[PDB]
């Protein structure tokens, strides 16, 4: 019955704002790998004479340095999410004493909050998507620039550029589950309500 809803709600909930933590926690692990990778990728923009490596290196420094402003971004809108996540807390655990009883207005309150948190998610992962897709764009830049033998520096690019998207990836795993939760924490909450 209901008690069986009220203890899997509150659970989902739960395990959302593990994840949410296990999140920003890997979107700061990102913003020191962009940092770092943004270090050897201007010296060895520097260093380079031939113009066909100097250009590439050049725009993928660009790209990266605006990267940087993405996962800013993307910080500021997580820490929003868990703000959100708050007043889901406390409101829900009104819920809980109240019932359905009373006005409307504070059921209301959290079915918006989970409303909004589910908008910054999808805001969250079109972010996330964007710095991917031009991440993978830049590995295939490079590619263009090791073909035959050197190109030892643009090696330990390639390879740090990779261990980002592997990274990239981690991250918009966690985020799929987290919408998953939020999907999960609607349908079973409107099952509260209509039991009620
Ligand atoms: C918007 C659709 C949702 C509805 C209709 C809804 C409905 C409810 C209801 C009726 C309760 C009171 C029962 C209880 O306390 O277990 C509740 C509690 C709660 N809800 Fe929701 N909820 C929704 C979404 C969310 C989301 C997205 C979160 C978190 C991300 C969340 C977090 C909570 C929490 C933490 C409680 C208190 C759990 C407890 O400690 O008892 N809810 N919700
Ligand atoms: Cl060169
Ligand atoms: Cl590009
Ligand atoms: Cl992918
Ligand atoms: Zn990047
Ligand atoms: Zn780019």
């Amino acid at each position: 019955g209901s008690p069986e809803l009220r203890q899997e709600h509150q659970q989902l909930a739960q395990e959302f704002q593990q994840l949410l933590q296990e999140i920003q926690q890997l979107g700061r692990e990102l913003l020191k790998g962009e940092l770092q990778g943004i270090k050897q990728l201007r010296e060895a923009s520097e260093k380079a004479r031939n113009p066909e490596k100097k250009s590439v290196l050049q725009k993928i420094l660009e790209d990266e340095e605006k990267h940087i402003e993405l996962l800013e971004t993307l910080q500021q809108t997580g820490q929003e999410a868990q703000q959100l996540l708050q007043e889901l807390q406390q409101t829900g655990q009104e819920l809980w004493q109240l019932g359905g009883s009373g006005g409307p207005e504070l059921r209301q309150k959290h079915q918006q909050l989970a409303q909004k948190i589910q908008q910054l998610l999808q805001k969250h992962q079109q972010l996330g998507a964007k710095i991917l897709e031009d991440e993978e764009k830049h590995i295939e830049l490079l590619e263009t620039i090791l073909g035959g033998s050197g190109g030892d520096e643009l090696r330990e690019l390639l390879k740090g550029e990779l261990q980002g998207i592997k990274q990239y990836r981690e991250l918009q795993q966690l985020g799929q589950k987290a919408q998953q939760l939020v999907q999960k924490l609607q349908q079973t909450g409107q099952k509260l309500w209509q039991l009620g």
